[PDB]
Parts: C-alpha cells; structure tokens; sequence
C-alpha cells in the first residue's frame, strides 16, 4: 500500500560503492546538495571545471585559441550575464542549494588539490552562478539553439519505454531510462549518484556539472528524456541596408554593444580582443562564412527554473505535483516520460515552443525572412498545448526519437491535431518501428522479459530488403556477388558478435539508405502512417541495388579484411585495457538497443562513438527494483578505477542491481566520506 520508509539522514555522509557510485546522505537539502558538488568533483572535476570556465565566457581567457569560437558565441548570446541573471532570480530555497553544490566543489578541490589538473585551477573558486551557467549553455546553446552540430560523434538521442500495470505480470509500472549521447564529449558525460534527505530520494543519472538529476527515480516515481529536438529558436536572415537593416519597409539602426574578452597567448599573457555585438529587434546578429547576416532569437530566455523545475519534477509527491512542476515551462526542450507506483504512466512532447500564426516546422528550421514583424514571434505553447499522453489503452508509452505520432498504440491523437510546426511528419526509424512492436506486441511483462527486450539488435533493414536482394544478387555474373548474397540469405538478421554477414549488410546499407542509413529513395513501397511499423519495405530498383552490393563487397573487404569476418571481431569496445565483444548497432539499421560504431583503423578494428551510456530499468514493486549500467563508468578522472570497470558487464548485459535502500548501501559501502556543512 504505501511505499517503504523513508531514511532520515542523522549525519552528513557520502557512502561510495564498489562501482565509485556516492550515496548522499544530507541532514537537509543543502548539506546533500554539497556532497554532491563534492562527488562530483572527485568524479569528473577537470571537466567540470573546464566547462565552468567556458560557461563564465572565459575559454578565449583560460585556455586560448581553441576555446575562442565557444567564447565568441557565448558573449555574443549574453550567456554569463543572463545565469548572473538567473542566479538572482533563484528562489531563495533553490539558491542555497546551488551555492551549497558550488561549495561542494571547493571544498573538494580545497581538501585535494593534488586532483585537480593544472590548467584548471585558475577557475576556482566555482560560485552558485556558474552552476547555472553551464546549465543554461548546455540547454539554451547546446540542445536548442547549438553554434554547429558536431560531426563524427553520432546524434544525441534515446529509447523509453513506460508501461502500465495493467500490461505487466505483478502489477507494478516499469521504466527504461536510456539515452544515447557521443561517449567522449564532456559535457555530455553522464554520472550516476544515489542523494537521500529526510525530506527526499532521488537516484540516477545526469550530465557532468548539472546539480540535479535528469535521469531520476525513487520509492515512488521516477522520469526519463528522450532528444524531441523542439524548435526554441529561429534564425532570421536579415536585409542590411545603409548600416541598419530593412524592417517593415524602413531602415532600422541595430542595437550595439561593445564587449571584449582576454585570449591567452602562447607565453601565458593575455591579449584584449575587442567585440562589438549588433543586434536586431530578432536578437544578436551573426555573420555567416558566405556572407549572410542572421539573428538568432531564442525562446524562453526568461525562464531561470530550469534546474529547479527538474527538482520539483523528480521530487515530486504525486502525479499532479509532477504536472504542475512541468507545466512552468522552465525546461526548453525534450520528450519526458514518467511512471510512478501508483500506476500512472504519461508521455510529454516538452519545450518551450513560440507561437506562431503560419507556417510548418521546415519553414520555422530554415532561414526565416527578417524585413518584417509578420514573422516575429512574441508568446510561446503552455504544457496543454503539447502532444501527451496519459495512461492510454495500449499500457505503455514509448520514444525512440520519432516524431510523436505513434507515442503509444492505439495512438491517442495525430499530427492533424496540433500546429504544424511542432514536431516532423517525416518516417519513424526502424529503431523507433521496432520501439511500438516491442511494446505493444509482448503482454503479462517482467522486469526480467522488460530487459531482454531492450537488449534487441535485430537488422530490420535486412527484414526490409534482403528478399528482393537477394534473388537479384544470386543472377548477377560475379561469383564473388553470388557468394555474398548467399552468405546474406543464410544470416538471421541479428546483430550478434558471431554474425558474418552483419558488417558486409552494413556496408551495403550505406549506399542503399545512405551514410547514415536514414535515406528512402530505395524503398518500394513508401513510409505510411497508416503502416507505421511495417513500412517503408522493399528494394525498388533490384538491378542497381546489386551494383551496389558489388561496390559495398569491395568497401567490405577493404575496410575489414574479408567479406565474412565476425562482426565482434571488428567491433570491439576498449576502455583503458578492456577490450570485449561488440553486439548490436546503428538504430537506423533496427537496433533498439544502440552502439554507432566508428569507422575501422588499419586492422578492421572499430568502437562505440556514441550508444549506450546510461541504461536503467525500474519496477515500482514496494520495495522498488532497478537495475542499471553506465558504459563508461562513473569517473573520467585519471588514475581512477571507475572508468573501464562496467564495459566487460556491458558487454554481457550483466546489470548491476542499483542499490536505494540503506541496508544495501551499508552492505556495499568501499569508501565513507564524512562532511562537515
């Protein structure tokens, strides 16, 4: 009936498990708040800094010429100022926590200073500021409105699954957090932390730096986020003419402010660098490489409860405090899906979107006409205004980073019923189609059968084409193309370390789909949302389609070796000195469960560039039940044992049970860290 005690702290304490994991435990939130900042800090401290450091626009400064394009753009977007801003305009509760986790981070590198990297130091003392800083970097300038998407480190996404009582076997609502973000850039790095109160519980995972936890659940609920991509932002290409810009048929002069920043020189000085920041009524004006004046203007600027509204979230009592935290719109984009122990299931299509009177999302992505106020938005969506989803008929919701068109099956509502610019209405990933079929085709679930689902690695692609190739391939006159085809047909179409024809599918699928498997052109039979678990299907010109077997058998050879070498031999995953089999692989491909492999050395050798990172699943039995795995550890500090120490358990699907309770923790404790706040 109700859920188990809850543990009132009596001391401050940090108990580290054998993973490197810190359990929290604050006689009030601010004192839990600082051993956090202090994880933290022992954790992942030198990134944390170095991004602190950028988030205060003082990269050019620190650290010279590499970390200027990044200062350039956050000045020019006002950022340290506007987390200044929002520091301020912090409740006074929510405040003493930042400055409690930014105290954390001191203490720690006060008590340790052998820790903390060299080039680093200069950033300390981290202030409460700062923390807000890189939060609003990393939401309003990395997630909505990013300088240039970053290329060869995959694109940041994510499966979940929520599912009702009513769909599984004891009763109890299961969730899947499980993102998919590059396994090297760190600010995308994700660290897991157990922070219990008398007051409240949270586990899980969040981005480096973040003082809350993105990726939480308790005794009672838990959330998960999944990339929606929502459209906050809107770039304008802008009319100059006589030193202003045309605007509703007159000349306006823009607004100008001169800002300069300091650039470390080779020899350690620092040099001034002037820079004037123009802005129109849109917002700051940039200049493109081929010449093309644009303002930028992002939506929800006005928002500094981002952190808090998280908290308040993943706090929450009930489902309706939960929905009340939501709905304050401080979160500017992604899809959020929560589950709780009482049984209520719900999917949001999340962010804060600008009203608008025309167009669809393709116009509002483009370049938007900047000579006319009929295209500036002023107000932006409520949370009613969203596509959601609550408790519907089929027992689970899901998101693969799809359009929100099929969250749940039944669906519950179609595109027709919001503005068309929104979300696309472009065709779902196989990923995504295997998504719904997982769910809505297994009933009476387990948590045990819930993570054997997420372990699928199946080659829809295969399911797809391989029909029609392979006849076609069997007539062509090169025994070489035969051979291939017949090793094709002979496949089971699964991802699976021991598979031979996996890697020479891929190869193929790279000039059928394209580079990054999302192409259509191919297909016979188009994508439907009438079909929209099924489709597209096909191979449309079976003639051409062989040639490019025949170049992808030469690629094939040329890249690992052989036609037939097993997919695990090739894909590996290595950290420090562990190097184990690689399974799965790229969700355009079908693999629920994702690992995009980088291109091969010079042996055929290649590994995850981005993929799993945290994966976590939770019954909300009373006790709950969770397990989990970070691909890359806990900590990225060197010389820590936390980095390589769960990829050999990834690599078997071996989940550590994620421990809440305290007489659990007590019994895995490895490190005590006593604090004084």
């Amino acid at each position: 009936q109700a859920p188990i005690a809850a543990y009132k702290p009596r001391s401050n304490e940090i108990l580290w498990d054998g993973y490197g994991v810190p359990h929290i435990y604050g006689v009030d939130a601010p004192s839990a708040f600082y051993g956090y900042g202090w994880a933290q800090a022992r954790s992942h401290g030198d990134n944390i800094l170095r991004l602190y450091g950028e988030a205060r626009g003082k990269g050019a400064e620190y650290w010279g010429p590499d970390y200027e394009q990044t200062t350039v753009w956050l000045l020019t977007n006002g950022v340290p100022e506007r987390a200044q801003q929002w520091y301020a305009q912090q409740s006074p509760d929510f405040r003493a926590n930042l400055d409690a986790f930014a105290a954390g981070i001191n203490a720690y590198a006060q008590q340790n200073p052998d820790d903390i990297s060299p080039e680093v130091r200069q950033v300390l003392p981290v202030s409460g500021a700062d923390v807000v800083a890189h939060a609003h970097r990393l939401m309003n300038f990395l997630y909505v409105a990013s300088p240039g998407r970053t290329l060869g480190e995959g694109d940041p996404g994510a499966n979940s699954w929520a599912v009702a009582p009513g769909k599984t076997a004891n009763g109890n609502a299961l969730l899947l957090q499980n993102p998919h973000l590059s396994w090297t850039t760190d600010y995308f790095t994700y660290y897991e932390a157990h922070l219990v109160t008398p007051d409240f519980e949270i586990y899980g995972a969040t981005q480096i730096g973040l003082p809350v936890i993105r990726f939480a659940f308790n005794q009672r609920m838990g959330i998960t986020n999944t990339v929606n991509g929502m459209v906050g932002a809107t770039n304008y290409r802008l009319t100059l003419q006589d030193g202003g810009y045309l605007y509703d048929g007159q000349v306006r002069p823009f607004e100008r402010r001169q800002a300069s920043y300091r650039l470390r020189q080779a020899d350690g000085t620092t040099v001034d660098k002037p820079l004037e920041i123009r802005s129109s009524v849109h917002g700051p004006v940039f200049e493109r490489a081929d010449g093309t004046a644009v303002a930028v203007r992002v939506a929800g600027l006005d928002r500094p409860g981002m952190l808090e509204q998280y908290f308040d979230m993943i706090t929450a009592d009930s489902f309706d405090d939960y929905e009340a935290a939501l709905a304050r719109m401080q979160v500017p984009t992604f899809n959020i899906v929560y589950a709780d122990r009482e049984g209520t299931i719900n999917y949001s299509f999340n962010g804060v979107a600008p009203k608008r009177a025309e167009g669809d999302i393709a116009f509002w992505q483009g370049l938007v006409p900047g000579d006319s106020s009929r295209y500036l938005w002023t107000e932006t969506h409520p949370l009613d205004d969203l596509p959601r989803v609550t408790n519907p008929p089929g027992g689970f919701v899901q998101n693969s980073n799809d359009p929100p068109w099929t969250p749940t099956w039944p669906v519950t509502y179609t595109p027709k019923d919001f503005p068309s610019y929104l979300a696309p209405q472009t065709p779902h990933s196989l990923r995504a189609q295997q998504s719904v079929r997982l769910m809505s085709e297994n009933d009476d679930l387990t948590l045990e059968r819930f993570m054997a689902l997420q372990l699928s690695h199946r080659a829809v692609m295969a399911d797809r084409t391989l029909p029609d190739l392979i006849p076609a391939a069997l007539i062509d006159p090169d025994p070489e193309v035969q051979a291939a085809a017949r090793l094709l047909a002979a496949w089971d179409r699964e991802f699976t370390s021991d598979s031979r024809a996996a890697l020479l599918f891929e190869e193929w699928a790279r000039l059928f789909a394209g580079q990054n498997f999302a192409g259509q052109a191919g297909f016979a039979t188009p994508w439907s949302l009438d079909k929209p678990v099924s489709t597209p299907y096909g191979v449309r010109d079976p003639k051409a389609a062989v040639d490019q077997l025949r170049t992808a058998i030469a690629n094939t050879k040329r890249k690992y070796g052989a036609i037939d070498r097993p997919f695990g031999d090739a894909s590996r995953m290595i950290l420090n000195d562990v190097n184990v089999p690689g399974a799965a692989g790229y969700g355009n491909l079908g693999s629920f469960r994702v690992f995009t492999w980088s291109d091969p050395d010079e042996n055929g050798v290649r590994t995850p560039v981005h993929g799993e990172t945290w994966v976590a699943m939770i019954e909300f039995s009373t006790p709950v039940r969770a397990y989990g795995l970070m691909s890359y550890g806990n900590s990225r500090q060197p010389g820590t044992t936390h980095y390589s120490d769960q990829i050999e358990r990834v690599s078997r699907a071996d989940f550590r049970e994620l421990l809440l309770r305290r007489e659990q923790v007590e019994a895995a404790v490895q490190e005590r860290t006593p604090f004084n706040f």
